[PDB]
């Protein structure tokens, strides 16, 4: 039962990491070929965007086909395909050369890790049994997930100007082929979530949950060609200044999945909606690079306490209302963090083409500004 | 000097809002010996009329100078107080407050013109007027229970005998140091007032003070009716329940007085703004006289960092574009605060009756919220040609 935790922690975390390590590499990946620098890439923003958003549009697009395919033919088999599809994905990123390959990479790896994601969580769940251990076994898998999260910035903006461009994927294919070892030495219907969805309780968490992640979802494929145009930062620094986004974010789940059942779960969710929006509307102020560790800090901190005070009552209200599965709460957040990264990234190009990068910020800041109010709903539904 | 004039205004502003207080747990009682309604508007006299003289004391301060109209309020002011004394029916419990409210209006246009005069530097600037505030707010917190331990002990006419004392000493003093005896006029021709409702930030500053000031004063003539239908509570203790956002003003404004210059006039409006919308958010959750410390602190902790952000900002906008004269905005500060603290107490009880208590709060901490976000603007204003 520890090996397939082992493999579950594995894949998650080399998906994070993947995740985490395109962001730093292909803005200057883009800026090398072509030619601190000129600038130039603001033609190329809406390209970055649908690029960053492919990945999100796929796994919307591969989610409910993945769901009775489990059934017909098990567990192991789709959890084969998530390792052998990432291999390829991160094969196909180290040795691209033109921007065509990279879309493809992009959607391999968002096919790979809807598979990967749905199988090796069924498989947890169907190796425990006591009723208890499962509880833990998810906490580690999202503690590895936070993991990869911490550690994949730091990897692809150290070893690009360092040790090489191919460098940083290479390691991943060989870490995932380490996990694809570990893996081959192996061996109550939940109202479904296009009826969870109908009332508003549950849409309004969701939208909650999208809405604060859209900020980071901005933050992304924008911010290193900010860097660049702006500040004039060495290209082994724009992966260093997001360590407070994951930093910060750990820290803030910590102390409020301590301390917010007592001061009330929907108030939580209401400051953290706030000093995201107010994170964000100063993060276009900074003229140096240690400008960005108190909004980024921040913003990661406020998203730390809006998740850690919105899945719990999500998790009430599916339990109160509907009947609810293992992992009913995990299908409804991911449609969040989906939804985000597929609406955030391409319409982020076009609003970045037509007006400048501040009003991106103004207008996600004004947005979860507005929507923070509409968490006096949740306290106590019927 | 430029020390003891921010004293006078000090003592000013103590007085004057001292006079508010005192008459609130005096004047009811007195009556007593429908009714709701006709208390309230009793209360609203003065906030309804100061808004009318402020239009007419604002350009009035270019011609005559800052000394002569705020002697005007010490003398109206004083007159309100031995009217006060001696006045035992309802239509003379009106007239007086009249006169206390021109006299404020005069005091604290005066006032706030004579400190943004004086004080030219905009980090300093911002210092003295959170004094100022700082000084209200004491005498905010202290002019209730010296008027109730007056009339319990001593009688009615024995609280307004020596406020009109104190305003003889207060009078002594202006005439000492600030000589109100000449009319100077201002080189300077300032902008008209139709002008200063034409650019959006004096719009943006003026209408956060107004709903910054709509969200406390609401509560106010709202809350004991509120406390005695559902928590059940002792007379005793409505006077009680107000005592932290007291507190709390006076505390947030002498800190963030200093505070406002080095972190950001914009930023702190804002935090004010969500603060205070929080805090009306959650005030009608309490299910007992304690629930109600924690809201209610943080609320007077929103209205000093918006009064404190906001005031020196308006200076600092008219020195940006316009001319150097300062008494028409501030005039359109005083009439923000004064028309907030107007559509309170007279309206009030009808809304609760109409809508209910527990919506009239959501609806305004939305308003603050949504507000909330329009205080970017004033971040850097772009100055004149
Ligand atoms: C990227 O990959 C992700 O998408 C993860 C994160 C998304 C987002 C993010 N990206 C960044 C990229 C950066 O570099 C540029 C820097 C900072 C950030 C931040 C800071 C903020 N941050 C949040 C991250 C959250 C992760 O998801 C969970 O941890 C999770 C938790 C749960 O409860 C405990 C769940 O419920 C059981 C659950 O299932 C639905 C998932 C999420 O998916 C795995
Ligand atoms: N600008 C006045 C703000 C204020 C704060 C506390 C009070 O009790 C009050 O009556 C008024």
């Amino acid at each position: 039962r520890q090996l397939v935790l082992v493999v579950v922690f594995v894949a998650l975390l080399l998906d994070n990491m993947l995740f985490t390590v395109v962001v730093p590499i292909v803005p200057t990946f883009l800026y090398d070929m072509e030619f601190q620098g000129t600038g130039f890439l603001e033609e190329e923003i809406t390209r970055v965007g649908v690029l960053f958003a492919s990945k999100a549009v796929m796994q919307l697009l591969v989610n409910p086909f993945v769901g009775p395919l489990t059934n017909r033919i098990g567990y192991h088999i789709p959890m084969f395909a998530g390792f052998v599809i990432m291999f390829l994905s991160t094969v196909m990123f180290a040795f691209s050369g033109t921007y065509t390959l990279l879309f493809v990479a992009r959607t391999l790896q968002g096919i790979g890790s809807s598979f990967s994601s749905v199988a090796g969580l069924g498989m947890l769940a169907s190796v425990y049994t006591d009723d208890h251990e499962r509880g833990r076994a998810m906490g580690t898998a999202l503690g590895g997930l936070a993991l990869g999260l911490l550690v994949g910035a730091p990897f692809g903006s150290v070893m690009y100007e360092f040790v090489g461009k191919s460098a940083p994927f290479l390691i991943l294919a060989f870490l995932a082929l380490l996990d694809g070892a570990l893996q081959l030495c192996i061996l109550a219907k939940g109202t479904p979530l296009f009826m969870l969805l109908k009332d508003p309780y549950i849409l309004v968490a969701a939208g909650s949950i999208c809405f604060a992640n859209m900020g980071v979802a901005i933050l992304e494929p924008t911010l290193p060609i900010w860097m660049m145009q702006t500040m004039c930062s060495p290209k082994w620094q724009l992966g260093l200044a997001f360590l407070p986004a994951s930093v910060s974010y750990l820290i803030g789940t910590n102390l409020f999945g301590v301390l917010a059942n007592k001061m009330g779960r929907w108030l939580c969710s209401l400051i953290g909606m706030l000093v995201v929006g107010t994170s964000l509307l100063c993060v276009p102020l900074a003229h140096n690079i240690f400008g960005l560790i108190g909004p980024n800090a921040g913003l990661g901190l406020a998203i730390g306490m809006v998740d850690s005070s919105m899945m719990p009552i999500m998790g009430h209200l599916v339990d109160l209302r509907h009947t609810s599965v293992y992992g009913s709460v995990y299908a409804i957040a991911d449609v969040a963090f989906c939804m985000g990264f597929a609406i955030g990234p391409s319409t982020g190009g076009a609003i970045v083409k037509a007006i400048g990068f501040p009003w991106l910020m103004v207008i996600t800041g004004v947005i979860n500004i507005v929507y923070a109010p509409l968490c006096y709903y949740l306290r106590s539904p019927p």
